[PDB]
């Protein structure tokens, strides 16, 4: 229907916040460039590291913001506004807490849910909401006061497979997504079992 132009992977810069449970959407993108033979690039004037693919003659982006995770969006709007890329054939891939390692879903639309990274997204999209989501679960450490300290860790190894065995689930639904079909994207995904 409407065919993806850009994926964004979510996630903090630098060695200390590579491999911790809040750069789940980022790992993905990267796992994604690399399985697709695309290199990032770092670019300035998008705020991160971009890679372009060209999918049924159109250029797909893959955008991975090297601002701090609470101005994602600045990121998001640099390179969707110079290419004019509507909310619809965008989708963000990111941690989700509500969910255990090893569950992946796909979902249009809706809040942040206090990820940061999807508030600033949301607001510099102009309070645009409307872009789909690939939400990585990362579990929940059972209080709000513990959510912090959570996300910003390394997970245990079992929890880091279970998050590896994700996203290959969802990168098995590529073709749908790239696509647009989230329909068929969600009936494959949401019915894999890690
Ligand atoms: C503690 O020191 C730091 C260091 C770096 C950052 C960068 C970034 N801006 C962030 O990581 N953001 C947030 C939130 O996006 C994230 N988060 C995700 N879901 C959340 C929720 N329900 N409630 C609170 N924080 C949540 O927690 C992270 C750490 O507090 C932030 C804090």
């Amino acid at each position: 229907m409407t065919a993806v132009q850009l994926i964004v992977g979510l996630g903090n810069p630098g060695p200390e916040y590579d491999q911790t449970r809040h750069n789940a959407g980022a790992l993905f993108v990267e796992r994604l460039a690399h399985a697709q033979g695309v290199s990032l690039v770092a670019d300035r004037k998008y705020f991160g590291l971009v890679g372009k693919f060209s999918h049924q003659g159109k250029d797909v982006r893959l955008l991975i913001p090297t601002t701090y995770m609470n101005r994602s969006g600045q990121s998001v709007a640099a390179l969707a506004g110079f290419f004019r890329i509507a909310p619809d054939a965008i989708l963000v891939a990111h941690d989700e807490l509500d969910m255990p390692p090893g569950v992946a879903k796909l979902k249009t639309g809706g809040g942040h849910g206090g990820h940061n990274g999807l508030r600033d997204i949301i607001a510099q999209l102009g309070n645009q909401n409307s872009f789909h989501r690939l939400r990585l679960g990362i579990g929940h450490p059972g209080h709000s006061s513990l959510v912090s300290g959570y996300v910003l860790g390394r997970a245990p190894r079992s929890e880091q497979e279970l998050l590896d065995t994700s996203i290959d689930f969802a990168l098995g639904v590529l073709p749908e997504m790239l696509a647009g079909d989230w329909t068929r994207a969600m009936q494959k995904l949401h019915s894999q079992k890690a």
